[PDB]
């Protein structure tokens, strides 16, 4: 991560305030970009948004991505030469019950995001984050790879199979390679799940639900302890995020492609593990009671140069301390700056 | 197909007004159904909608399928047991100058359908028309199986691959086999392209053209005269999805998954041979100067299928089709007798 | 296939003294080759090799393809430019109780002859014939296509996967693309099943059954009706091989890789009718009397159609006809070379 | 892994006068196994085989295994109950030279050993050693899994995937898990590759070349500095062989399959930071002169299914290399060395 890269870049950031892009918007805020944020209002009452004070350091608008002419402006009005588009219907559960706002949300927003910065010119790099669960699932103990067939067995996690399709088709219609030297724009998506880290009030995520059992010190009530999962501090696949930006930005089309970001394998555990392992760096008033979804990131590691940073103890040690901190009434703004520079200064 | 089991059948058709919903429609009518369809108004002049006159017999809507309430009543009101979708844009061209009212209409059309089904109930079958180019294009000489990976290179064959992954969440979230016993809605994809026959006027479509040509008397010049392509005559994968309707009604969810329906590699025949087969059917008035296709083994063993008519015979009735159309004849009862004469084959 | 182009052509065929092998053979006598076989003596008695005089226009020399040094100086000998590798335990039904001799005859016998034609040189085409069922066996309705696993439940089957390996290997170490212009070999692999024809009297084959009981009058009977297979006249698959030895040869490393041959699934006839038509062929004298099958191997031919132009002539009936006639004849005491030769011509003609 | 499950166990074991066969034997032998080893003559000077006395404590028999009679005879008077597979021409470059050797002695060898099992009976378990070279090569930055084709470029490569076949056909054709109850064989094939370690005297090998150069005080000329194997001592493949032999014998079929033991993809590091580590460790007399991607293994399935995991990291088991090299060098029992360094395995974590 270059931090002169980022200095005066002008980046659009969709979901800017929700959980992950909250901590992106931070994140490049710290990097001296000049950021714009366009999303519905925040999902959650707590928030990161308002919490760390998102808002204040960049322009932000709040606007439905469905508007596709709004968007269209919002763009045109700022000329980013980066784009992240994280803004999306991302719950499963809840994609059962509204199927067709999800689709409308997480592939006609994705087609008006990427009509619009077709128009408006200009953009050099574009991320758009799907999901790990965009792949056709074959219920098995392997690691996808980024060649493997787009699926999806509900609403959001088909959705996000059709987001890819979509990103593909826009790419070689629009955005083609032999073509780069004429529209000058660099597409990719990235995909990751998982996340869990500070200022996440998803209720109905586990480890949201975790700490705010833990902060009433009543028990928190385990679903499926046994189910196993790649759990992975937010900062982790962002790093990656930046990573793939600045690769589009400066070499190119070499990298408009799809990439996975994950932990590595020998770090994923059991729900049940996770609790425990929290319950002791939470200490008091916390207690409980009663093959898997993974990527192979052999792709990110050996074209990008990445790799993950911290361990699932470093991770669930610093969701404490941030969650802790919160409670005590501590800045959450200048706490969380702290933690983008504590994990940037980790080598 | 049982002419018997289509008698007094609810159908709702979208893209009626188009080629081969009007081809579907009038065959549906012949056999006693009680059709309704929904369409914008027909994409050409002329169209089959209107020489073979298509709306007579049934009961037709003007609408868009990106109006989800319009849609969700107009189904609501007619409570079919059959569906069939074919309304989409779906030219390839015009998909690259309008890419998102292609992903609205085909996308979210496809989006929309299925939620009026899931929420007016009592559908029986639905057959939901996406293409032959949903495939991810590994472009080699093999035909895919439908077990193969959904993709599109252009906004057109990308968003019929993303209604195929649509199609496949609406059903195992709310029309899953296992749960069949309750909603009893069995949902198919039906994927087939390179579709001719009298009656299609689209630009830019080779065949079309080539009447175009013959009709104005004027010679037709070919750009790609070792171009291969499956072509196959409207009737052919149309006589697929009725038999597969017919399943998905009487059996149930084990014909709920995706169908290739395409001519026998046997019939491949290049564009120069096509056309000159088309000169000499025509006669006077006429001169001129690997690819994409599927395996449909699975229709063939589990629904029986099976194509019925060679190129040559195609051809054949196209010209017959067209020179009629020209010379007057009453087109309706024309292309009722082209049905029955495909009915009679074998 | 260019009659001219056999014409003086030094071929090395294993396997001569078998069905496929004596077809092969009698083929490229009448096309003017220089052919010499390596082979067992004959499988069976009668065999088309005795019937049809296939020994007579041609060098026959018996002998054991696990026999390293003896296949290396019968080829060394003989300076072949062509070589169709026939010769293999082909039962799967004895692979069962003799393993070991199949993956030896079919493994190690595939090896030694690749390492002859390596040392001798000289050779400009080879094809190696393995089988249809070569293939990892996904138990689904689809043909195979040549990118596929390879693999085989039973010893035959794994056997001729394991031959497929061992052909892929050697053509990229020995006889590499790249290197073509130094060796000058093109070596590929051909894929074939199902091979119906005169002359074939091996033993519990429903064609040649058939004809065993026609033969004695005695009504011939049926186990599973309904049994569906790929059947092609064994002259179909052969023409492939002629066709794709010719480019192997003029046009070299571009054919070096595997092919499919079979028919069209639109053939795809149960047993019962074949028994039905062939009772029809053969007239007075011949009736028949009484677990299905989801689905049954058959593979996707259109790399041979697209990249060769290759195409099959007859349909099944048509092959059931000339099987009939090809029998009878022999009973009655036909010159069945001379038959045989005449069948090929009918064959080359067709259309 | 049981030591009271091995106490007694009758093991044959093909190749135990090799690397890998010489720490399995010495394995077994000290968990009071009864072992029976057929296997040429060692092929290297200085070998484990006789620097470690591998013979001492088990029945040792030299013999061919493409004498398919004699591999009968062996595995009859011998009635095991648990065979481990390892002989085999091993040498990528020999099997360019010598093909027809190489196809006959990992194919035919494997077949001449499953048919001997299918007449003497009484083999429980099954574990056919192959090579992580097996897969068909895509040439691309993903692990293999279990379900992957088959193949291999050179001779050697492309013997071992024919090996597989070989195995998978006998499994399927004479101790089909479906009839587990009448002959009660579970045959397995296990992949792996990089395998390094103490003993190990292979001609042109980084690892052994390294210390070849260290022990003469010479420096060591590297070729290919940013090159990277999946590299794991050989102690790694071991413990996931015995526990699927462990598996295999007490469960059964359900273990007859193909299996991957690899190191993890994060302990991946390049030769220039293998001899650095290894000059460090070797001190005084150690010195050195001056893709993107490379054959790896997903070893998901061993993990989830057998509870298989590495247990020493790059470092450490360098460190081990070195110091078995320089006890070995300095006069010590490497019988009772690499007894305790299999210990030593066994007490990690
Ligand atoms: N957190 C995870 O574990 C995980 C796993 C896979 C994928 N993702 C993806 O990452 C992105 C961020 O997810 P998150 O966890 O921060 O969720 P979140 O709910 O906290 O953030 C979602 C953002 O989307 C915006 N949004 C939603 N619908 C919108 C609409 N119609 N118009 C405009 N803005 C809209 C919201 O206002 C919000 O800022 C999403 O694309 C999500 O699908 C997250
Ligand atoms: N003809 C072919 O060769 C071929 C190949 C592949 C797929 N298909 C598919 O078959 C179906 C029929 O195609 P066709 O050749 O008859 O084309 P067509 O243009 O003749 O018919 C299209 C129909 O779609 C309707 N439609 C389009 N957009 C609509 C909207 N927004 N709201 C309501 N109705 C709308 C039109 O009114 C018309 O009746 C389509 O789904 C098409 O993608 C056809
Ligand atoms: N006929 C089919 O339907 C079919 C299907 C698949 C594959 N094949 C393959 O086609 C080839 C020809 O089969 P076919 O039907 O003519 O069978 P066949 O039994 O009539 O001919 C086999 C030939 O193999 C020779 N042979 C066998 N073992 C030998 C050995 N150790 N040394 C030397 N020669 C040996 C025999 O002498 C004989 O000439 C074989 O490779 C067979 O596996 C045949
Ligand atoms: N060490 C590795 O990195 C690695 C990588 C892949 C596969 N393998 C496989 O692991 C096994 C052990 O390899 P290794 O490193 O110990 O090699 P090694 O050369 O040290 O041991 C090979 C053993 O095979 C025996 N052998 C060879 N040919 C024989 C024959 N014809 N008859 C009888 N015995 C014969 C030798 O006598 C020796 O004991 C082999 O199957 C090898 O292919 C090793």
């Amino acid at each position: 991560i270059n931090n002169s890269f980022w200095q005066g870049k002008r980046v659009f950031v969709t979901g800017h305030t929700g959980f992950k892009g909250g901590w992106l918007s931070l994140w490049l805020q710290t990097m001296g970009a000049t950021v714009k944020g366009y999303s519905l209002t925040a999902p959650t009452v707590p928030s990161l948004f308002e919490t760390a004070r998102v808002a204040d350091g960049m322009q932000s608008e709040i606007g439905d991505i469905r508007d596709q002419n709004k968007l269209l402006e919002s763009i045109r009005e700022f000329q980013p030469e980066i784009v992240f588009h994280m803004a999306a219907q991302p719950l499963v559960r809840l994609s059962y019950s509204e199927p067709v706002e999800t689709y409308s949300t997480n592939v006609m927003g994705t087609v008006y995001l990427l009509e619009a910065i077709r128009h408006v010119g200009g953009v050099k790099a574009v991320v758009n984050i799907t999901s790990d669960k965009c792949y056709d699932n074959k219920e098995w103990i392997w690691g996808y790879r980024e060649n493997e067939a787009m699926g999806g067995y509900d609403p959001y996690s088909n959705s996000k199979g059709c987001a890819e399709l979509v990103t593909s088709s826009y790419r070689n219609s629009f955005f083609n390679p032999a073509n780069y030297g004429q529209h000058g724009t660099a597409v990719a998506t990235v995909r990751a799940g998982n996340v869990i880290g500070g200022g996440d009030w998803a209720l109905d995520r586990i480890v949201p639900d975790i700490l705010r059992a833990f902060e009433q010190s009543q028990p928190v009530i385990i679903r499926n302890p046994h189910a196993i999962r790649p759990w992975q501090h937010v900062l982790e696949p962002l790093s990656g995020y930046l990573l793939l930006a600045q690769k589009l930005y400066t070499d190119g089309a070499e990298y408009a492609e799809g990439w996975n970001f994950g932990p590595n394998d020998a770090d994923a555990t059991p729900v049940k593990n996770i609790v425990e392992q929290m319950v002791k760096y939470w200490g008091e008033g916390a207690s409980w009671q009663l093959h898997y979804l993974k990527l192979d990131c052999s792709k990110a590691k050996m074209q990008l140069g990445w790799h993950p940073r911290w361990n699932l103890n470093t991770t669930l040690e610093y969701i404490v301390g941030w969650h802790k901190n919160w409670l005590s009434g501590t800045d959450m703004h200048e706490y969380s700056i702290t933690e983008i520079n504590n994990y940037m200064n980790t080598k």
